């Protein structure tokens, strides 16, 4: 499943709702182009390949 969520800057985490609707918090990468740069920025998660991209 491909989901869109919101990331937090200080924890560099992506918050999204999983298959069941549960809030799920996962770590964005540190790499600049995939890290969270501002609270409530968009992030996406693909639950099959674990592609996590935070803005
Ligand atoms: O995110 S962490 O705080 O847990 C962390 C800190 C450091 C680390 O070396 C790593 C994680 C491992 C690591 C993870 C990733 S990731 O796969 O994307 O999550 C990437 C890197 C890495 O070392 C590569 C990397 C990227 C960047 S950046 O894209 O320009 O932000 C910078 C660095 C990298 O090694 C240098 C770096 C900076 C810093 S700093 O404190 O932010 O200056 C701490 C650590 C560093 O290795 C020290």
């Amino acid at each position: 499943a491909k989901y869109t969520g919101k990331c937090t800057k200080s924890k560099n985490e992506c918050k999204y709702k999983n298959d069941a609707g549960k809030d799920t918090f996962i770590k964005c990468p540190k790499f600049d182009n995939k890290k969270c740069t501002k609270d409530n920025n968009k992030c996406t998660v693909d639950t099959y390949n674990n592609a996590v991209d935070c803005d």
